[PDB]
């Protein structure tokens, strides 16, 4: 079941990332959800 | 305050990652891990 709880929760991260950019104007999040938005499914491509 | 809930909770993933290679024995966890380890202090340094 732990991959599920895992997948469940990198989701609930990525879609706050790209509001944060209107207050930060950073190129970090450019990086950080630039990778969350890939790590769902680097997780997943690996189950088969 | 969203900063705060950006930051608190990439460690209930770290941590999960750690144990969960014990199971799925992959090296793509060697990219989740490996960037969830960084995503933390990349938000955390702008604010300075
Ligand atoms: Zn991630
Ligand atoms: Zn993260």
């Amino acid at each position: 079941d732990y991959l599920r709880e895992l997948l469940k929760g990198e989701l609930q991260g990525i879609k706050q990332y790209r509001e944060a950019l209107e207050y930060t104007h950073n190129p970090v999040l450019a990086k950080i959800l630039e990778d969350e938005e890939k790590h769902i499914e680097w997780l997943e491509t690996i189950l088969g």
